[PDB]
Order: structure tokens, then C-alpha cells, then sequence
């Protein structure tokens, strides 16, 4: 019965990309902005590592 | 000379305020993609070490 | 007679799968959704257990 | 330092709003799929159950 599968089974490859394009979508939009700042010289070291820390806790990443 | 500040002058405090709140949204748009992902266990430790380090490149952050 | 089979005959396999199909998209839509809300902290366990409550009520599943 | 503050400031409740919204139309829109199934009596009470857990599992609610 595909039926009960469609509600079990785990994320297809489609529903995977998708996931995944928004974080890279995501990704190059903050690259956009973060290279407007740093042209404009708008960013100090201790205002980048905010920002790394900020992304590290998003990511779940613990270094 | 008004007409000469308005080229020469640097940024703003309004200049200044838009400039990071685009890169304050695209990071809250960031969170938003990398939650979900986190929720469906699609990141792994490789992957957001990448995810880390790509922004690190974007900041010019030498960490 | 198909012509009366095609009003009166139950759901076919494919229609059962398109209605299933809507039912997994937006179980999908809410998992990123709420992995948002939770990745910024945002969900007390009173207000989870309220979406809860509204889910169970949807599906008429009396527990 | 109101620059700083636009990177370092926790969400604003438009931003806080803005997510809660998204969760409230995935709501709705699982309430729309969940109601044509039940409409076509497609659900079985074990499948209630799953939807249900799977929801559960995405709200962090361990009830």
C-alpha cells in the first residue's frame, strides 16, 4: 500500500533538494549583503565573529 | 558647499542602518533554512563545517 | 456501463495518492515551519502543546 | 551603537511575528488536507496517530 508510504516514508530526494536550495538560497543572499558591508567597510573583526558565532549556533556546529 | 557633502561624505547613520539590516535579515533568513534543515537531520558535522566556512570566506573573517 | 462506474466508483489508487500527497506536503511545510520557530526558541510547551491540540482535533483522533 | 545592535539585538516582534505566522499557515494549510482526507475517510486511526506523532517529533513535545 503506497498510501501508509506516503505519509511514512522518510524525505524523498525532490523534498531533500528543496530543503537544501533554501539554505543555499539563504546562503548567497547573505553573501550579497556581507559583500555590500565589507565594500562599504561596515564591519569591524568583532562585528564578523558575532556573525560566525551566529551562523555556528544556527548550524548546530560546536567549534 | 551642501551640493559637494552630499558625494563626498560618508556614509550616513541612515546609509549606514540599511546596509546592516539587509545583512541582519539575510542572516535571520539563514536561520530560518538551516533550522529546518537541522529539524529533518540533513546537516551533517562536513556539511556545516562548510556551511561555517563559507561564511567565514564572505566576512573575510582569517578564523 | 463505465460511463456510471466514473460517478459512482470509490476513490481511485491515483486520486487516493493526491489527496495523501496534500496531506504530506503540508505536514512538510509545518516540520519547516515549526524547525524555524524551534532553531530561534520561539515555541513555549504551553503554545507546542496547543498546535498539538489543533492538529489532533483536525484529524479527529480522540486522544 | 545602533549599527551594532542590528546584528547583536534578539528578534523583533515583527520578525517574532513573521515566523509565528508561517506556522500559523502551515496550520491552516494542514487543517485543509487533514479535512478533505477525513472528508473522504481516508484516514485510519493508526494514521491519525502517525500524523500526529510526526508533529510532536517537529515541536520538541515529548508527550
Amino acid at each position: 500500500g503506497p498510501v501508509v508510504s506516503i505519509i511514512r516514508d522518510d524525505l524523498t530526494p525532490q523534498e531533500r533538494e528543496r530543503l537544501m536550495m533554501r539554505v543555499r538560497a539563504a546562503l548567497v543572499d547573505l553573501g550579497v549583503a556581507v559583500g555590500a558591508s565589507v565594500a562599504f567597510r561596515q564591519l569591524t573583526e568583532p562585528m564578523k565573529s558575532e556573525i560566525a558565532a551566529t551562523v555556528k549556533k544556527y548550524l548546530e556546529y560546536d567549534h
